[PDB]
């Protein structure tokens, strides 16, 4: 049976103090009647009102991404327990390596974070075959700097490039094979149980007429959203987790 799903808003530079407290006024007044980890993530200098104003118990905050000891230790003493990595779009532009984001995810598993750590090929690597190679060669490295007890506290989010605010959204058929080749590496490699409790969202151009239909495969497991994230939409998103 499939684990806890989540589903995560991230924001980005996006929105006014004004449209992001409109936002937080809906999610506050929604009844949510399953089992769903929700998470939101504001730019830096909105993490402060945010906190203030987020009441929802099936919502937490989160950093948009954190590079070691420095801001650890900061978003630690302000309260904030989950980061998201950006890693399928710091490597597909400006070269990121994996072992950067490795050596991320370990250090802030160790400070005591839970982790969305955002894997996935770019669009010449999907047309010419190798989206296994690629998506393979990212969780084998983040594997290498994690210990079996680390995966509690890991999140996987499949983040296809080509996806990632152009409108073109994975098909069900594709997510799922992506999916299912991440989680079955985990299975073989660190273990049967630690794969099953895996949390594997998918992410890019998820809306809330597409998320239902995505839900219902195999080894999807919720969603990252970016541009529908700042919608009421997202509330159906939520919705289409169960």
């Amino acid at each position: 049976s499939k684990p806890q799903p989540i589903a995560a808003a991230n924001w980005k530079c996006n929105g006014s103090q004004q449209s992001l407290s409109e936002l937080i006024d809906l999610f506050n007044s929604t009844s949510i009647n399953h089992d769903v980890q929700c998470v939101v993530a504001p730019r830096f200098v909105m993490i402060a009102m945010t906190k203030e104003r987020l009441s929802h118990p099936k919502f937490v905050i989160a950093a948009q991404n954190a590079g070691n000891a420095d801001g650890l230790a900061s978003l630690k003493d302000f309260g904030v327990n989950w980061i998201v990595l950006g890693h399928s779009e710091r490597r597909a532009y400006y070269g990121e390596t994996n072992e950067i984001v490795a050596d991320k995810v370990a250090a802030a598993v160790a400070s005591g974070f839970m982790v969305i750590a955002c894997i996935g090929e770019t669009l010449q690597e999907r047309e010419s075959g190798r989206t296994a190679v690629v998506v393979l060669t990212q969780i084998a490295a983040i594997a290498k700097k994690l210990k079996k007890a680390d995966w509690a506290k890991v999140v996987i989010a499949y983040e296809p490039v080509w996806a990632i605010g152009t409108g073109k959204v994975a098909t069900p058929q594709q997510a799922q094979e992506t999916h299912a080749l991440i989680r079955s590496w985990v299975s073989s490699k660190i273990g049967a149980d630690v794969a099953g409790e895996l949390r594997i969202l998918y992410g890019g151009s998820v809306n809330g007429k597409n998320a239902r239909t995505l839900y219902q495969q195999r080894d999807v497991n919720g969603f990252l959203v970016g541009g529908a994230s700042l919608k009421p939409e997202f509330v159906d998103i939520i919705k289409a987790t169960q």
